[PDB]
């Protein structure tokens, strides 16, 4: 087995796609291994760039294809370099920009943690193995964080391992184990924007919705909630058109549903007060004064949103 | 005829496009067949990656083109591999990401079932036939389902068959039958998000629309429905801007239409009550109290939405 | 002149772009012609796939470039095949996905008819002519129509002809006529979704707008139309954000404008009634009761929308 | 210097992008020049298509690269053709689709004039010059204009000239002048859709906003303008979401701002009338009757929108 | 070390993407260096265009790959040119369109300053160094500025330097320093559109929100703020759907939040006035007349938005 050492430099992690559960990574990859020594011009190592690499491979230079197990589509690679040493060893250097996949849970929306992952594994060779993995994620931990969308809690953690494929080729003696590098980078979302521009106003609006009980008339109390209704709908619109699309409800999504319910419960009470009596217009003076039953009956149902 | 055995590994099914009736599939394809034995370095099978395959084909290596009958556009293929065995046999291994087409009915929207399909068939050869088909869909049935948009029912069902082309080339003796593999994967949509964030509020809103009859005045009853009107419009907007575009009405779409109608029917009654009398302001005390005729006259018309 | 026979198989017509007046077509193209006989391995016709075709052309195999006169950009071509016959003849088979252009009138919007068109013409040769054209549009007429956006009237109509180019090269003897195949496929839009989700509610809303005249007060009548105003605006928004963009007004667009006008005319009358009198608050009892002058004065102006 | 004659056929001008100031052009380019005579099979001129051209260039055929000075990105080129004449001359024919840049002023929005421009100039050669330029813009002036977004004045105006580059290579004797063809096509926007669907309703809405002064009460007059406010906001939304994005205000944009102001001025007057008195509820009978001071005080400030 | 002189011509800086912190740059790059003299046809320098450059590199012509350290993805390069001089020197000329990355702070939104940056560094060679950098940004400072989105303060400032890479290859003697050119161009945003179409109306709206205190009734005062609420929400929607997406709050964003708060504070006061008394309907005549406490209590909290 050939010992291949891998170094991965990560430049930029961006463009998360919530629906597809993908994210974009720009970086370099470096692979080193040793082959039989060679005569290089002078005795300085030889440099082979881009189009020329192909030529050396035709004359039988071994350059194993390393696959990103979890790229969606084939990465855009920039410059490629072979550094051929006279003492045999070989260094492959290439820049890449790729879309990568991972299981991503967005349920705690505005405050969710996520992990960006790279998985490197040789495409054709079970033989030849990964010596060691190094991830130079030379961004910076707690710096421009508030200028950037995601806060990195790395550095990156690595993990070389062996993957067994059951249903393999017609090869069987013992060629079903491939060497796999797995990089993980942890991150949390920058919850600021969503608190101040979504959670907050949603609160104010839901709260204000409660001030319907301090209206004198019944005709006032009822007609007004039809406007609070329209308000939550507009806010749902605004909220859902700007927030990331998902197949499940988020924190915010539930708040909105709550607002919908609070306002509908009120309409039930408001109408009940007016007809649970012993006359015609005896609004249960006590009930129509649940101007406290709601606010904290909602901050009770609102502390079971987090049970 | 050459016996070609195909194995298809399916990594990710994502990005459904409702309007175009397409979906994205990332995976590997493996084809094996046997040709006349060969001298391979050592006697170990020979590996040929990417750019080199082209070269071997120039020297007359037969590698038949296998077409995805139902890809829209040409798939993005990652790494290619030929494994050449000394005892003759040949294995072709390639990664692919492609957009695939299928008839898709989205009429039951939030709770629709769908089937993702691959169709493999040789591009040029009626001769050479498909030995057997294997689909390793190594995701997992009922696991992270609630993190993912689609729930897979699978495993995949396969189907080798023969397709006859009537209008063919100038070849006629009997060369109009092609071997076609057909993979099918079943799935249902994750109806959660749509129930709690769309169906529910739409219900509340339509229900609340009925509380218009518990308004004392007529001026109150009528003026208020103009707001309920605006509310349904807003909700239609919200609904249609976030939901997948289609050329037909869905479940939700009908609910919306229903809301439109309920509110328009009420406006008719509300105005009729006020002028079907024997004076000037004799609102049919009985009629203006169809505060039950509607809710269940709608839950009757609402059980014929599902007849 | 060489006799070239063309067969075009059409798989999918999708992705109409209203603004650019383009549509997407996926299919195969087949060209056959006869050249000087050849020695083929065995005496079975020879198959040449993809990359190899290029090689044969280098050794002087004539394969004339057939251009799609009306593609926007250059088509994505999948697999290519040369079938070389020993008795001379040659068959070119290629899959294609392209964006095609045609004059498209969308003025009758929800119920417009359109025609999808292919135009094939040799790129360099006025010599060599198109023998006959066959379009196998093996979809199905009136079948899944209600699952699909467009209903095909077809089958396709063909028409081989000669195009004369005035301003041509320095060639003049008589080399300005090119053989052009022209395929046409007719289609109508699936007007369902738009009737039930747009035309209908727009009607209800415009109608309901008329119930403003059945309000008792003047303050009621006027203040309320400001809400009907806002409603039409919201509906315009909803309507225009979901409907296809165009540089002209459609049917629906006019309805919307009508709604705008009806509501503005009403505001004029409502205010006129209140001040065309002999006192201060003598609303022309007769006029404020044009609760029929509008509905049918609009179904009169609404039958001149179709004159 | 070689005399190169250029002819440019323009098929389609579409996809204007207001923000980037770019537009899309599909067409053919034709270049002709004369080199030393050649032996062509027969004595008929020779045709060389696509992939073959590259080969002839390897054997030392001179084919100068003509650059589109103002393409954004590199054009998608379809078929290429070399027509090699026995008497020396050479014709290069290629189809192209590119995105082109030009200074574009969109300030008169719905009625702006624009000019679509091509700029052709040899990439490497100051030597060799452009003989003459011909632009066959065979669309049609005033024909389907109302089906198309842009109305072409044209025909196209050409202009061959010499561009001097100051900071040039290490070459200095006098090699800093390049031959540049510059095509211009004039066009005006199809202002229909925007008049009837935007300018008009905006008018109606702004007008109707004035009918607030014909409300009897003060509570009526004030509360109602808060709805007119909301209406303008909605109309701004509708307007800005459908109109082309720009970094400056358009005609329409100003109307909107006007509506905003009129409504705010009214709220000032309405409130002023109610408190500029000698009691408590003495609304300046005269002032509250500026039901004419506004409409024409706005058609005065509205004729200084065009000073 | 080889002395490489670089000149960069910048044609267009466009398409800023706020979320990804990237911008688009179209331009030319020119590299010059000197190698061993050569025999050129005649003694005129030799020109080598596009496809041919590749050939010369195969015969061992050294053309070092210069990487844009900060491109996202790999640039689209148009025409390439080698100018080979007989006296040895070599000039490389290429057009490029690329997406470039930089730290971008958008917190002062409508009036933010930004800097567009290019970073050029040899891909493989620590040897060979950058002689001098020249950026010809031949646009124009304060000219068509009001037609363009961004105003350039330039001209461009350069900075050639040495970057040390710690974790490098197996090379160690002293080969960890690479020559890096860094270009910077300064710019400010054209704040017009946003002042007149966003900041202004937002002001009017927030101001008008204060006129709620000039309402006579309490039922009037409270019911009306529910409409002002809905208005701010609609404006938030309009605002956020048209403005650039970011992970933080901007100036405008805060104004919006302020409007939300002002309107909520008012609802608190309005309700407090009505129940802080010695009876039932004694609205603190003094308090309900904070028609000045707010406007300037907000222009006080509004001058701490800028502390």
């Amino acid at each position: 087995p050939v010992d291949v050492s891998v170094s991965i430099f990560i430049n930029k992690i961006y463009g998360v796609n919530t629906l597809e559960q993908t994210y974009k990574v720009d970086g370099y990859i470096v692979a080193q291994w040793t082959g039989k020594p060679r005569k290089t011009p002078g005795d300085k190592p030889l440099i082979v760039e881009n189009t020329q690499i192909e030529r050396w491979i035709n004359n039988g230079l071994w350059v194993p294809a390393l696959e990103f197990i979890n790229v969606v589509g084939s990465p855009d690679t920039g410059n490629k370099r072979l550094m051929l040493f006279p003492d045999g060893r070989v260094i492959y250097n290439a820049r890449f920009l790729g879309s990568f996949s991972n299981d991503m849970d967005f349920r705690l929306f505005p405050f969710d943690r996520q992990q960006f992952v790279l998985e490197l594994e040789p495409f054709s060779y079970n033989n030849q193995q990964l010596r060691f993995s190094d991830i130079q994620v030379y961004t910076e931990n707690i710096d421009n964080e508030e200028i950037d969308e995601w806060w990195i809690r790395g550095k990156a953690s690595t993990h070389i391992s062996d993957i067994r494929y059951d249903h393999l080729s017609s090869v069987q003696p013992n060629q079903n184990e491939f060497s796999r590098i797995t990089v993980r980078i942890d991150a949390v979302r920058n919850p600021s924007y969503y608190l101040w521009s979504f959670i907050l106003p949603l609160g104010l609006i839901i709260a204000a919705s409660w001030s319907v009980f301090w209206l004198e008339s019944f005709s006032e109390r009822l007609q007004t909630s039809f406007t609070l209704m329209l308000t939550v709908v507009a806010y749902a619109f605004y909220t859902s058109n700007i927030l990331p699309r998902l197949p499940y409800t988020t924190v915010i999504d539930q708040m909105i549903i709550a607002g919908y319910g609070s306002i509908f419960a009120a309409i039930l009470l408001i109408i009940f007060a007016h007809h649970r009596q012993a006359n015609g217009v005896e609004d249960d003076l006590l009930i129509q004064r649940c101007r406290l039953a709601f606010p904290l009956g909602f901050l009770a149902i609102g502390c079971v949103l987090v049970i």
